[PDB]
Formats: C-alpha cells, structure tokens, sequence
C-alpha cells in the first residue's frame, strides 16, 4: 500500500514509488566531525522568531505537525549559509521505541533519542508549494533530542498530544514560542540533501546544530503513545519514524566552528 515506517512500507521500500530514494543528495547522512570542513565564510546564524504565530498541531500518519501562519515574514531564518530569507511553515519530531534510537542524523556514528526538525521555505518562490521544487527552496534547522533534564519549553507540546493520538486529527495550538526549543549555542554542520520521509525532494539545505537539547524521559514517553493508525483501527504505536543514514556520495558537510 501507501508509504509507511513498517516491516512491508517502511524506508526499504520508498523507492519502489518514490525513486529519488536512491538519488545523489539524499538525507539523512552520518555526519563524520574529523571530515568535515571549517569554512570561515559561513556567516552565523540569524534566527527570528519573536513574532512567530503558530495555528494548529496535526498527526498526519507519520509524525505530529505543529503549524505557523507563513502568509508573512513572522518567524524567519536567514544568515548562514543561506541565500535571502526563509519563513517557518511548521516543525516536527521523528523519535524511536527505545531511548538509543529516534534522530535520522547521526554524528560519529553516535544516534540521539529524537530529532527536531523546523522546516523554512526560501520566499523567493512564494509558497512552500512552488518552493519544493527547487534546489534552494528549503532550510531545515534539525536540533537533536537526548534525555536527561526535562525541557520546560515542551511541555506545552507534551500536554495536547492526548488530543490528537490518532491519524488525521488536528487541535488548536497558538502562542507556542518555538524559541523555548532552540540550544544555547548556535553553531552548526550544513550540507545540501533533501527531505527525509516521501516525496524525499531534494530541495533541502540542511543546518544541523552541533548541542543538542535535554528532554525527560517522560517527555519523550509520551510521544511514543501516539499512534500511526486512524481511529477505530488496529492500535499501532508511532514508533521510530525515522529513515537509516544515506551515502553521502559527492558532497561535502560544512562546519561553522572548528
Ligand atoms: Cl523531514
Ligand atoms: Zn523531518
């Protein structure tokens, strides 16, 4: 049937429908720090998001959306290795059963409990609709998740999730800050892929930040009761909806800090 993270529609088997599966700059990628290049002209990061609005959060099937009013320059990334500015449209997780598992990037071969992903579309192209398809269209922001101390910036995520255990609902979800997510530090490895899960378009400039962000046990307990089914289906768990690594075949992964 349709796409999935199971046994017979999992990553394996995306490219049967989706055949950029096996394309020249697919993501995730291990991210080897001693290969990695320092490039001295990357400008630092400029993250805006002061007057972000967000709208609703929404379990689409293969993780929990939250959603930002995109219709203005509200919450914006620019800076970096990017060209011009790009608006935050929505975030999301992609997380594991276990604790040792869940983040699609990995560093040194080292995985993370779960991956954040705040994804950005280059305005130039006017909709994120127009923007997939193109090479620069997107800037993904990808913070990693271990566990440890509880995040006070999450909960507010953590708590609505009830409403929306299964696929296709939706809740309101306004005045979350997304800044409540973001490390201490900013630096970062940047590299060009695409997105992680199906239509898999290579549109994508990643920014992967080198600290990752402590969350509880709890927290991320709740995440794994969610549910990849629809109502009145059987009860299956939305569990480790990530994809395995990618060769990273003729590209290089740029570093902010050395
Ligand atoms: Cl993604
Ligand atoms: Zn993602």
């Amino acid at each position: 049937h349709h796409w999935g993270y199971g046994k017979h529609n999992g990553p394996e088997h995306w490219h049967k429908d989706f055949p950029i599966a096996k394309g020249e700059r697919q993501s995730p990628v291990d991210i080897d720090t001693h290969t990695a290049k320092y490039d001295p002209s990357l400008k630092p990061l400029s993250v805006s998001y002061d007057q972000a609005t967000s709208l609703r959060i929404l379990n689409n099937g293969a993780a929990f959306n939250v959603e930002f009013d995109d219709s203005q320059d509200k919450a914006v990334l620019k800076g970096g290795p990017l060209d011009g500015t790009y608006r935050l449209i929505q975030f999301h997780f992609h997380w594991g059963s276990l604790d040792g598992q869940g983040s699609e990037h990995t560093v040194d071969k080292k995985k993370y409990a779960a991956e954040l992903h705040l994804v950005h579309w280059n305005t130039k192209y006017g909709d994120f609709g127009k923007a997939v398809q193109q090479p620069d269209g997107l800037a993904v922001l990808g913070i990693f998740l271990k566990v440890g101390s509880a995040k006070p910036g999450l909960q507010k995520v953590v708590d609505v999730l009830d409403s929306i255990k299964t696929k296709g609902k939706s809740a309101d979800f306004t005045n979350f800050d997304p800044r409540g997510l973001l490390p201490e530090s900013l630096d970062y490895w940047t590299y060009p892929g695409s997105l992680t899960h199906p239509p898999l378009l290579e549109c994508v400039t990643w920014i992967v930040l080198k600290e990752p962000i402590s969350v509880s046990s709890e927290q991320v307990l709740k995440f794994r009761k969610l549910n990849f089914n629809g109502e009145g289906e059987p009860e299956e768990l939305m569990v480790d909806n990530w994809r395995p690594a990618q060769p990273l075949k003729n590209r290089q992964i740029k570093a902010s800090f050395k």
